[PDB]
């Protein structure tokens, strides 16, 4: 119980210190690359799913979703036809960026 607090604040001001990334930036950096590895995804879109999936906020979605893209670690590119649709996508230095983070959470924890 108190065992799991003592690893999650532990991992949490890691995670800070070292990337300037919150937990929430990793929950939903982590649901991008099995929503757009391969594809980009519209931004709409994965609000609604990361909402569902996550529990979390619109605004705070928007707070880590624009987060991850300025620490360039996710992607974004707007449509050329409607000025006001936007996706986000991983490109291959997201990918191999998201690999290194992750190996880096799960050697911390386990």
């Amino acid at each position: 119980l108190l065992g799991f607090y003592k690893q999650y604040k532990a991992l949490s001001e890691y995670i800070d210190k070292k990337y300037k990334l919150s937990l929430n930036d990793l929950a939903v950096l982590d649901l991008t690359m099995k929503h757009c590895k391969d594809e980009k995804v519209l931004m709409q879109s994965f609000l609604k799913t990361a909402m569902d999936e996550l529990d979390l906020s619109r605004t705070k979605l928007l707070v880590s979703i624009r987060r991850l893209i300025e620490k360039e670690r996710l992607s974004k590119v707007r449509s050329s036809k409607d000025e006001r649709k936007i996706y986000i996508y991983l490109n291959n230095d997201d990918i191999s960026k998201f690999n290194a983070l992750f190996e880096d959470v799960e050697q911390f924890l386990n």
